[PDB]
């Protein structure tokens, strides 16, 4: 098997048959009696002799260590820093069970503070963040300062799966990717699945030598599943991508919001680098708190936007009761509805007359739009972020208005309060350098940030920022309020 | 102050001037240089001699201990320090805080780790996927783990009264499950302290109170013991516990929206106090309980609101195919009882009554409708005390004590009405009415029997209050019905 751009979307990266050289790996049977597999560098690091497969775990590791590892197993992978081996030495061991196999991963110990102490220091620096913007800004600076990586970013996954760089702390000499996007294909489903499963993903050396697991394919033809093994080797594609950037190493912290991958906190370094296990425990704890605090802020934000909308629509209902002419009130008031949700324009289409405000289509194109919604909707809110896919003629004005949300004012007449958004590329706040070129490998320019961003621009060409579930809930509240205004008007007139 | 039944609602329980005998207390100045106050038992427990006041902290505690405590004081809640050294080779569990201008140090003799015990308890409640399940697990779990004779959970009602919503007890004890106590049984100052402190400890309800020397200092100021866990108990509550047979207790406060949702109350029928490490764990457990309770409450609310929308959305689609909207409502009104908790429901349209479940008789509906027309401003009107608004409603208060009214029109006085029974009719009380209690000098007021009777009087002729969630559902329904009438006007 030879990974390339044709088949890399289905690469079995969970069973590479190699590990990274910053530790060694031993795979035992389910009960941890027999050594079934081992990495080739086990002899170097653990100071072991000849061939490990066939020997008992007690023989290889000692009675005392096996006893202790069986205890941690009984009580995600179990993280055991500063374990004492048979010789006069200390090792950071991680331990888990998946499929039938028990995988044991080893790292030379160092001198580290307690994980809980380090995590607690970090968490205390983001508790007082009272908005999502504040939290997202703090975290990249704080993580860079605590972990000591050259760049730290936060990606937020969009509705189509693309990633958006929403925060960045970098070395001053590096180029920026803040406000940049990458398309969904840059992270394949299998990689996303492992980001969802594992909190941390470590890469020590993008140009490092892959240490083989022996055997790669066992007596029965089965490969070793390394899904939860933190020493699992990296795809040649992503390694080439990192090399083209000049990145030698990385660590990701996954952000889990609704049991789903909201994004990543991505730490990159421009020379080989790995954190010790105790600092990785703390990073995992910090990631957990970051995700919870983000979720609280995100709800508070949502609740405040919905309540704002209700308060505005409530005020509008009371004003409207004192008006004999409802069409006139809307002609004067419609632009105030733009305040209810993010939009670049709003307009009123009543009795074949157009009144616009902000970035809208020209008045010639509105009849076509209103006619489409009349056929497409069943008398409730219709919305899209890709007008050209629905109405080919809309491509002409896509720069000014690529998306549309229509609120019906009547089930009899073809009247609408319309909301609009610009082409998403028009609202780019990219802080990067367009003259930054990139080195390439055998795969070519595909594996560079320049070409990734350009591919993303193509994926969203003639499209706007999608209408969120929150926006649609506000739209429904607005429709409902206007039905109420019309009915109370009918009652008294 | 000599507290009694006349004035116990305003008792300054934050400044009793005494502590409980299971530890000793030392009060220092703001910078922890000088000893200003000390409890009378400090000599016994700490092995010190003479009047401790006027001596330096360095003198009384030694140079090392003072240095270590000053470091802890830099680390907003009492610092808990288990297994601390005094240089006799004596271990003490020390709690430490600053409040007002006073540093308070509290000592207990020492005797597993907190994170391990809390961890085991939390794992036993993580998988609860309903408020009912969490509440039921927790009393059994806490009882088994902390070894108390009874564990209860109270949920505070909107009027301040507490309801016993869960219970784990010794089999020979009486049950208080499904019982209520009135707001007056926990005064505002006690509530404020329950909100401020996660744990409240009572080692001995018949134990002798150790005075704090001095109770009133040269300046005339008392010692504020609001965050001191050794703070002594009111004589009123001690008498209350003695009447029950309870000798000791530990409360864990449940905080939901920065507000006292309830307590996890542990009672014991002989003296009892948990060591500091176990109390740390209980505090950690209480924190998780509160968070997990909050997550389940939101899920429960979200599901009820979405259910209501799905029903109302279905009703809108069906109504589009009906030429007669009055007829549709006459056939469908009883289905609206599924939207929110209620004991009855009825339609009042064109001076015609159609009822279902526990409602007032048709005779009384004109009076009720007329009152809502005058009281409301065209939106949802609701009460849980009909007698207070309409005296004549006392006649049918047994059947219908609370009402929620949804206006169907601003021209006509038409309504969809929702009813609830007298709250005493829906009691599910598992206790024994034949269980009597002994009394002290204050009398039978300080007994569970009289408390429950007092609560019954406070809610007489009233129903379960209409919650903010019930009101949101009502507003969704009103709005839905307006849209039905409007779309009906459009095509007819
Ligand atoms: C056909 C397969 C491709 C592919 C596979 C993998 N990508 C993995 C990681 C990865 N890739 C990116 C993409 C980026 N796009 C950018 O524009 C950009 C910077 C400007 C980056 C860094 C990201 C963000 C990630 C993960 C997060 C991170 O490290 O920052 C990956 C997993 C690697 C692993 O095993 O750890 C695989 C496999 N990437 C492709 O582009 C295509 C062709
Ligand atoms: C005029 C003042 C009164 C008063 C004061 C205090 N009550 C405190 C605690 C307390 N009291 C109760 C009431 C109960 N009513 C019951 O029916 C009942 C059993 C079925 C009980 C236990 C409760 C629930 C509590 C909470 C503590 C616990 O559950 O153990 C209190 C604070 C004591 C302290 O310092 O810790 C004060 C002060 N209680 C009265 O009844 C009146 C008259």
């Amino acid at each position: 098997y030879h990974v390339d751009l044709t088949n890399c979307d289905r690469e079995p990266i969970h069973i590479p048959g190699y590990i990274q050289p910053h530790g060694c790996l031993i795979a035992c049977d389910n009960a941890m009696r027999m050594v079934l597999r081992h990495s080739e560098n086990c002899g170097e690091l653990l100071g072991l002799e000849g061939d490990l497969n066939g020997r008992t775990a007690e023989d290889v590791l000692g009675k005392k260590l096996v006893h202790d590892l069986r205890n941690a197993l009984t009580v995600r992978p179990a993280m055991l820093p500063a374990m004492e081996t048979s010789d006069g030495r200390s090792f950071d061991i991680s331990l888990h069970r998946y499929k039938s196999t028990t995988i044991i991963e080893f790292e030379p110990s160092g001198s580290d503070a307690q994980p809980l102490g380090t995590a607690r220091k970090m968490v205390d620096r983001i508790r007082e963040a009272d908005s999502v913007e504040s939290l997202i800004s703090r975290t990249t600076r704080l993580v860079k300062a605590t972990l000591g990586y050259d760049r730290v970013m936060i990606y937020r996954f969009q509705e189509d799966g693309a990633g958006k760089v929403v925060s960045e702390a970098k070395q001053p000499e590096l180029e920026s990717f803040l406000g940049q996007y990458f398309p969904a294909s840059d992270i394949p489903q299998q990689a996303r699945a492992l980001y969802l499963k594992n909190t941390l993903r470590i890469i020590s050396d993008a140009s490092g030598t892959r240490i083989p697991v022996l055997p790669a394919v066992d007596v029965s033809g089965e490969p070793l599943d390394l899904s939860y093994a933190h020493l699992r080797s990296v795809s040649p594609i992503h390694c080439e991508y990192l090399r083209n950037m000049g990145v030698a190493a990385s660590m990701s912290i996954s952000v889990i919001v609704d049991g789903a991958l909201w994004g990543l906190i991505a730490c990159h370094h421009y020379s080989p680098r790995v954190l010790s296990m105790p600092v990785r425990i703390a990073a995992e704890m910090f990631g957990e708190f970051f995700s919870m605090h983000l979720q609280v802020l995100k709800q508070k934000r949502r609740l405040d936007t919905i309540n704002h909308a209700h308060a505005a629509l409530d005020r509008f209902l009371r004003l409207a009761a004192h008006h004999a002419n409802i069409e006139e009130l809307l002609v004067d008031s419609f632009q105030d509805f733009a305040d209810l949700m993010p939009c670049d324009g709003v307009g009123l289409w009543v009795g074949n007359n157009w009144h616009g405000h902000g970035a809208t289509p020209p008045h010639d194109a509105i009849p076509r739009l209103a006619r489409f919604v009349a056929s497409a909707s069943e008398g409730r809110v219709w919305a899209t972020h890709a007008l050209s896919q629905a109405i080919p003629e809309a491509e002409i004005y896509a720069g000014t208005a690529a998306g549309m949300l229509a609120i019906p004012l009547s089930q009899v007449k073809s009247d609408y309060l319309l909301f609009f958004r610009k082409e998403i590329v028009q609202n780019l706040n990219w802080a990067g350098n367009p003259e930054k070129s990139y080195e390439t490998g055998p795969m070519g320019d595909r594996l560079t940030p320049r070409k990734s961003f350009a591919i993303w621009k193509e994926t969203v060409r003639l499209q706007a920022q999608p209408w969120s579930e929150a926006d649609r809930e506000i739209a429904e509240a607005a429709r409902i309020a206007l039905v109420e205004v019309a009915f109370h008007h009918s009652e008294h007139h």
